[PDB]
């Protein structure tokens, strides 16, 4: 119960930040 477990209880605790989460930190890293 320690990963898909538990990041699948905290993806909307933020509803409104979390939408954006992604759709605002998106940019040309490439790792």
């Amino acid at each position: 119960k320690s990963y898909m477990a538990y990041l699948s209880a905290e993806l909307f605790h933020l509803s409104g930040i979390m939408a954006l989460i992604a759709s605002g930190v998106v940019m040309r890293p490439k790792k």
